[PDB]
């Protein structure tokens, strides 16, 4: 299909993201490529206006799941590829259990041989102590399940997870994200049955790097859609 070649080799990304959480204001630019093949991502992200003022793990979702490897039986469950290359409009709320949200609106598309994920983001209702603005989630991150299924109402998908981020006392912080993903071109897109992707994120640091800075690595296979009985 016209999006799936597209994604059959290795694919250069950027990620552009200004930012407002309880009135800090901040930018972050993100550099690396996917491979839809494996279903891999590698990004760096660098925080241009400083320090973040919220710990890197709380923004991974906010920051492409064009790039999940599909399965041979599945092909035609994938909204993501479907919609390329004029792509689609993602509009997202993150509710941190007992603190506040992250509402975010990105635009997805590619920009040359490039696929560029244009984020805003607000926040607001952050206790100032809390697991976000005190900076106490650990420096990492966990598997989770992400829920896909048709919103034909509006010619897109509906799209959910629980994120779980691990502070620093051995407590745990739940993150809700739901988003709804509307495509940007007329042309016809993949309407799916339901089903998931499989996340696994790892964090780390460049060892040469000065500015406040996070490495992502991804991997995202879709499932849940068994053939046969």
């Amino acid at each position: 299909s016209k999006g799936e070649e597209l994604f059959t080799g290795v694919v250069p990304i950027l990620v552009e993201l200004d930012g407002d959480v309880n009135g800090h204001k901040f930018s972050v630019s993100g550099e690396g490529e996917g491979d839809a093949t494996y279903g891999k991502l590698t990004l760096k992200f660098i925080c241009t206006t400083g320090k973040l003022p919220v710990p890197w793990p709380t923004l991974v979702t906010t920051f492409l799941q064009c790039f999940a490897r599909y399965p041979d039986h599945m092909k035609q469950h994938d909204f993501f590829k479907s919609a390329m290359p004029e792509g689609y409009v993602q509009e997202r709320t993150i509710f941190f259990k007992d603190d506040g949200n992250y509402k975010t609106r990105a635009e997805v598309k590619f920009e040359g041989d490039t696929l560029v994920n244009r984020i805003e983001l607000k926040g607001i209702d952050f206790k100032e102590d809390g697991n976000i603005l005190g900076h106490k989630l650990e420096y990492n991150y966990n598997s989770h399940n992400v829920y896909i299924m048709a919103d034909k109402q509006k010619n897109g998908i509906k799209v959910n997870g629980k994120i779980r981020h691990n502070i620093e006392d051995g407590s745990v912080q739940l993150a809700d994200h739901y988003q709804q993903n509307t495509p940007i071109g007329d042309g016809p897109v993949l309407l799916p049955d339901n089903h998931y992707l499989s996340y696994q994120s790892a964090l780390s640091k460049d060892p040469n790097e000065k500015r406040d800075h996070m490495v992502l690595l991804e991997f995202v296979t879709a499932a849940g859609i068994t053939l046969g009985m």
